[PDB]
């Protein structure tokens, strides 16, 4: 069973001996710190952490003793605030005397703004605010996946609008293939859920149960999949029987969309001769609601996409749409799901545009790039103390390292506001109290062991919409 | 609760309908495919077998849940309810799978078979690749362990060169990665992988994983040290940094303590606060309880070098037997910002050029150690190599025309020692020719049971550096 006393950076066990004596309040905040582009971030995932790990009776006698026993050996020393944890157990029935205020989930906020704040609600528990830094900072991951996924949606929207005149099907154009490429089962659920903030297609099934339990949707499920082959279901037929494999698979899935990985031996042969000639009659007969989707999976991603489109365009009836771009027949599409990240996605769609191929023709799968190849420094997600009360006097505190101004933190009590022009601003030094800037956009989401304000996944999706979708 | 029927890539739900009719066996293998990182540490499969694959993993309720979810997820009924029911009824929900693997902690060159998977009941031909997704997640502990060991090699080389020995090596790279990983579960897994090579970690989650799944003779596999963070310095107020420092070193007067010193001005902190105002509180400390000064910003090499130059003029420096400079034993440095395998190399080489012993310093690494890694780094990959259809075995493989690096191995595989004592993987069942001695893979899982396992102490032994041995 999870033990919050064993869920912090080891050194934090020692911090109750380090704060100034007579400190009754430690107040800290989280931001995606600005860096001298990812200019705005999607706030998502705190609600998961609050419910799974922080709410309710999280301290017990047994948990205190287990931590005491572990830390004794881990430090080869007795440092450990047994009395402080005892206090929470006795006085609050093991509920954390902490108040957390946050911007609503799904909100899209520029870099360098306060996203949430954390403070103790009992003077005895001044040490607790930063104890939970470690667990709360892991919110970096769903924030960063959701943000990077949204930035890819923006690229897709731009090019789809340019080459087709509308955004039909945008939400299906980036498909999560990342389950095997993430570091754990828990990470898979969290990351998949964050991608679904922006899109509707995923093979990372773990995201579904996460969303159902912690957020919820009106619809039965938040994400969808489609039948598809893997190399094993092709190669198992034998090298001389690739066509037999293709024929069997498209016939098994004759009335639903089906993707068939076509690069086991020679992608270009498969497109030109197997799909384009030998099995063409099984493809041109298909429904618009049940296309064949050809899936390359190797080679230079742009070069391969372009050559695949070139081959198909000569074997199948191509039209030119109202924008002047080439369009495959509706029973045939392509998905590129190898080596796709935000940079290569851009290169591919721009390449297609230059060769006059509509983005209607293609969708993308992304695995490692979408869910794993991300770190906490991408958006500089960071948690810092900005205000303490010592001997009954509040003081505004901060770091400001001489050699790195980018690491300077904010001072004092903070609030987030709309500007007169409709943008965002973070007020420092308790200045929000002057009420010159309308209401604080941070809301209490956690107080004294209870989750006080929750968002459905539908609300989050609405909050994270692109401007172009709004238009 | 975990449900293995909902723990695969969605498209694999549809694969039972795509294999050749009358297929009775699907046999697959995992390798770190050949294309830096010439050899990999095999670690973490045992965690997966015990936590997710062993025992009764199918129930009626689990089957109904998955059926209900997939109906909505596909907007269609494609789920193999019959196949999962067969496992439940015939085997009391235990997986009819056999997995063979190299021993954990083993250090093996790229492009070798590390484990194999096959069904033990013809009805369950589809099950081999159902569990691809979970098993392939072993990439992460393999990669963390491997990259951590590569850093130990660097530290070993330079500590040996600058000091003449390896004393303390296992304390020189400290895991700071807990906040920087993607989840609690990842934290435990990755921290445990670093502990294959080192003994210091602030990622507490790894201790419990190791105790539950591997075990050590010692009470715990990893250790920590008291240390400040910016909040315990800055809370004192900007004009009271000296007060914070004094309080902290006085509270921790008889144990090692690290104190982050760059809140406002690292160079001032070192030269004036530690080097002058509080010097008397440092030179009185025990060799068993040094002050460790922690910079945390600026260019990592430049800042380490300047910090060392400052301390060397404020404190008595000696020259060790190798000709390198050494701080007094009550004073050390830890650099824990921006450290990855590349910057680690740059720092120690820069220290060596300026005649500073590696004895003076340790490294903390967070995102670099536990998060900034992908499955592409070692090309960790699972592929089918052998099938039996209509009673005939067939060697199968992929070999994409545009990328020879993605070519996979053919047929039944085995791992052997060569005459020179190296590893070789034999394909096409050739291990059965008995020209290369015994298969080095062992059966680790069979029909719901873990059949062979390793303590964390043995894993550490297997993962030792040549220089250590
Ligand atoms: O190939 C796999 C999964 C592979 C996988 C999974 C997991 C791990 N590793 C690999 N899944 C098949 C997805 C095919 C979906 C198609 C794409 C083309 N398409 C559009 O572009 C579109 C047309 C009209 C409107 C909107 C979009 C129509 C829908
Ligand atoms: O500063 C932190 C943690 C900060 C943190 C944690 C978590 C997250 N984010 C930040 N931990 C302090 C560790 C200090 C250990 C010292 C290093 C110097 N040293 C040697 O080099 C050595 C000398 C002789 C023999 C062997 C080694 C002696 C041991």
């Amino acid at each position: 069973e999870f033990n919050i006393l064993l869920a912090t950076d080891s050194y934090k066990v020692t911090h109750y001996k380090q704060y100034p004596p007579n400190t009754s309040k430690v107040y800290s905040y989280f931001e995606c710190r600005e860096k001298k582009k990812y200019e705005e971030t999607v706030f998502y995932g705190l609600q998961y952490i609050l419910n799974k790990y922080l709410k309710g009776k999280v301290v017990t006698k047994e948990k205190i003793q287990e931590a005491k026993d572990v830390y004794k050996e881990h430090f080869q020393d007795d440092v450990f605030n047994e009395k402080g944890w005892n206090y929470i157990l006795e006085k609050y029935d093991g509920h954390l005397p902490i108040e957390i205020k946050a911007v609503p989930e799904g909100f899209v906020i520029p870099r360098g703004n306060v996203l949430f704040t954390v403070e103790n609600t009992d003077p005895e528990c001044y040490w607790l605010t930063n104890w939970i830094e470690t667990i709360l900072v892991q919110s970096w991951y769903p924030i960063t996946v959701a943000t990077n996924s949204r930035e890819q949606k923006k690229i897709l929207a731009k090019y789809l609008l340019e080459t087709s005149g509308n955004l039909d099907g945008l939400e299906y154009k980036l498909h999560d293939f990342g389950y095997r490429g993430v570091s754990s089962q828990e990470t898979a659920g969290i990351g998949a859920s964050a991608h679904l903030v922006n899109f509707k297609r995923t093979d990372t099934v773990a995201g579904l149960a996460l969303i159902k339990k912690y957020y919820g949707t009106k619809d039965p499920v938040p994400g969808y999949s489609v039948p598809a082959a893997e190399h094993s279901t092709i190669t198992a037929w034998g090298k001389d029987h690739e066509k037999d494999a293709f024929e069997h698979i498209v016939t098994q899935f004759s009335s639903v969309p089906v993707s068939v990985v076509s690069d086991s031996y020679d992608i270009y042969n498969a497109c030109e001769k197997i799909w384009g000639e030998d099995l063409r009659h099984l493809i041109v007969s298909r429904s618009t609601q049940a296309p064949l989707i050809i899936r390359p999976d190797s080679g230079n991603p742009l070069d391969t996409v372009l050559k695949v489109l070139e081959i198909l365009g000569k074997k199948f009836p191509v039209t030119e749409n109202s924008k002047g771009y080439k369009l495959l027949p509706p029973y045939l599409r392509v998905i590129q799901g190898d080596g796709v990240d935000i940079n290569t996605l851009q290169e591919i769609v721009e390449g297609m545009k230059q060769k006059m191929w509509s983005i209607e023709n293609i969708a993308f799968g992304s695995g490692g790039g979408l869910l794993q190849k991300l770190t906490r420094d991408l958006l500089n997600c960071s948690f810092k103390c900005s205000y303490v009360v010592t001997n009954g006097l509040g003081i505004n505190v901060f770091k400001d390292p001489v050699a790195d101004p980018n690491k300077r933190s904010k001072k004092g009590r903070l609030s987030l506001h709309r500007t007169p022009a409709g943008n965002f601003v973070t007020l420092e030094e308790g200045k929000g109290d002057l009420e010159e800037y309308g209401q604080d956009l941070l809301h209490t989401v956690f107080k004294n062991g209870k989750v006080t304000k929750s968002y459905s996944f539908d609300e989050i999706r609405k909050n994270a919409q692109l401007n172009i979708e709004l238009e």
